[PDB]
């Protein structure tokens, strides 16, 4: 039953596809953002600041996954955002009872000149992993998909001990898929594989190509 | 300029072709051995014969600085010794004959399923092939070698690969400005060239393989 889960920046770019991929696969999307980007039938729309854990907590107490994708188009505009009110998206997420946060960060994180954004999404990845508990039951994510600068990671070196680990999908019932919705397919992916294996929890993780 | 001389074994192949094209464009010499003429180019010196001959094949690379193995056989084929033929067996020839007109760089072209460690006796060879490439990493002797594992040339696919605490991770960095309009193979063939300038300023990338990640 307890397959409900929520999106934070539903109204983004990319949490419209999130919630469109999410719904195909048979899961009770919620949907928090500021605006109402769009409309869409079965999924329970929440608005409110992410910052503020009293706009937030509705949107998350019921679910066992935290979809946070949430990313504005300036310090504070981009510290807030992703800092002040990812550290609010923990701590509402254990109260809420939520057992799955997957955090939306990005590629250019690898390095390590790296522009002020992307200081930010170090600082949230570490926060969003450094809260990696599996005895108080709450498993933690961390997705790099580049771009939504002008450097990006082309290859990544595959440890040959096998000591590196690797998320599997039948890429089958894919072959269709875009961009986009590659980006998304991993996020899910991960989502349920940590359902299985708490030792994804912790780690941020790079996406692959399939022809 | 000898040290822009390379050579694309299996250079007629779909991959193989759009090597030479784009390493053609960056102002690299270019052999290309493997078995037809496929389609051609009146700038190529298009070599040919057997993979696993010693003598086929030092020809077509005496002279140059870069290898480019990318000859594989059809993992459709399931001719199963062939795929032990060429793979492994040919491979390795590609290895001494590398060594015996003394090739600065050997780029491999892998296989993403190789990390999958009722598995395709391909793949299996595609692990041997591999093994001994990324083996034959001596940078004391400065024969430097790699591997990348592009993915189509399949029931299990790796969709997410873990990044590391710090460090324990090579990767290549690109422009990726330019290559938002390259098409799929466009940007695998940008891969191993980017994988080759970076092999000559860092030795460190030597022995290791890598895998792709998405993008534009």
């Amino acid at each position: 039953q307890a397959k409900r889960c929520t999106v934070i920046g539903g109204s983004g770019f990319l949490g419209q596809h999130m919630v469109e991929q999410l719904l195909a696969r048979g899961y009770a999307v919620n949907v928090f953002d500021i605006q109402q980007g769009f409309d869409n039938p079965q999924v329970r729309f929440f608005l409110g600041d992410l910052c503020s854990r009293q706009d937030l907590y509705p949107a998350l107490k019921g679910v066992n996954t935290v979809f946070h994708c949430a990313s504005p188009p300036n310090k504070e505009l981009f510290y807030r955002v992703n800092y002040i009110g990812t550290k609010n998206v923990i701590e509402t997420c254990k109260e809420a009872g939520v057992q799955k946060l997957i955090l939306t960060s990005s590629a250019s994180v690898i390095f390590e000149p790296i522009d002020y954004y992307t200081e930010t999404k170090i600082l949230q990845e570490r926060a969003v992993l450094g809260a990696n508990d599996p005895e108080k039951n709450f498993l933690t994510t961390a997705i790099r998909p580049h771009g939504i600068p002008q450097l990006v990671p082309i290859l990544i070196e595959a440890a040959r001990n096998g000591k590196m680990k690797f998320v599997i999908g039948n890429g089958k019932n894919l072959v269709d898929f875009t961009f986009v919705e590659n980006v998304v397919h991993g996020h899910i992916l991960a989502a349920e594989q940590l359902s299985r294996d708490s030792t994804l929890g912790g780690k941020a993780f790079h996406i692959l190509e399939h022809h």
